[PDB]
């Protein structure tokens, strides 16, 4: 299937292909601590917003309803955060703080800084600039 | 949550929503004739070169076997391909392939430029182009 024809002038196959890879290289790179992007940024969003709702963490990181469920099945399962009671809200344990605490670390060592490297830091930064664009208004 | 924390400096998330987002588009405007981005994007391979096989479009495409298995009993109940000792498109297939291609051009991808600048459309395709092929 050498022949791209269209694909390879079609801006989603190419934002669909560096998704991909990068997805790719996160999981090596967070493998010491078993996490997925998605896993890592609902741990991530938990420390930084307590006493949330799983709908707020949800919408936030365009998660729906039965997905959201099913990973939280998971993390729950690993310990790494809990549900609990709203006068339903989500709490990092101190498990889901120690694998978080160090996810960020090879996340930002490893993964990010050699995405920078190779793109460099303008290029970097304008394609996070335009990919926050497509996100927001498109 | 609204504090983002990390995740709004990070390339990854942003590549991911903005992924999201542009399925999201793919799928409403491509809506008439019913296919996903992979779906498409099979039916198009196939299309531009007759005659390999399932195993090479697979890996051009990064899908794993059975997910790939399971894309073609799809196409092939939808009556759009057929398995024959290879994959072959039907005639259903391109006539639904050429229609797709006009709906993707025409309400998709000249949309998403518009929004971007022309040239800020090509150094974005060159810099993901870039990501998928030295990352
Ligand atoms: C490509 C696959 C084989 C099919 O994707 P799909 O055509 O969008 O089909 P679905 O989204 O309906 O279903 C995929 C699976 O996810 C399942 N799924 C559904 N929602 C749920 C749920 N809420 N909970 C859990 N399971 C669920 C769904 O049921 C199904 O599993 P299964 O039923 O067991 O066969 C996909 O599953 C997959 O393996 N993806 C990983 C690799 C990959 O994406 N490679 C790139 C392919 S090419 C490409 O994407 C092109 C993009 C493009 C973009 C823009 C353009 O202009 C041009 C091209
Ligand atoms: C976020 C979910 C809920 C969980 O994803 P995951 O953590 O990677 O977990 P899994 O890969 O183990 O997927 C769990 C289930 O989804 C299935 N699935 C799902 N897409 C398929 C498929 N294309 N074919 C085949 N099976 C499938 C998958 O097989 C499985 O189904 P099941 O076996 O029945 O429990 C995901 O399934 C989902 O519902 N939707 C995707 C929507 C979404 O991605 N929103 C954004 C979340 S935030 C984010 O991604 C951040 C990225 C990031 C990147 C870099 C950073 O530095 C920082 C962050």
């Amino acid at each position: 299937e050498l022949k791209m024809g269209e694909l390879s002038e079609l801006l989603g196959y190419a934002l669909k292909r560096a998704q991909l890879r990068v997805f790719e290289d996160f999981l090596h790179c967070v493998a010491p601590v078993q996490l997925t992007p998605a896993q890592f940024s609902v741990l991530l969003l938990l420390d930084a917003n307590p006493g949330r709702n799983q709908t707020e963490i949800a919408t936030t990181l365009g998660i729906l309803r039965p997905n959201f469920v099913a990973m939280l099945d998971a993390l729950e399962g690993r310990g790494l955060c809990v549900r609990t009671r709203s006068p339903h809200i989500l709490m990092l344990t101190d498990k889901g703080r120690a694998t978080l605490a160090r996810a960020k670390k090879l996340v930002a060592t490893r993964h990010e800084d050699r995405l920078t490297e190779l793109l460099g830091r303008d290029n970097r930064d304008a394609l996070l600039s335009m990919l926050a664009t497509i996100a927001r208004e498109f």
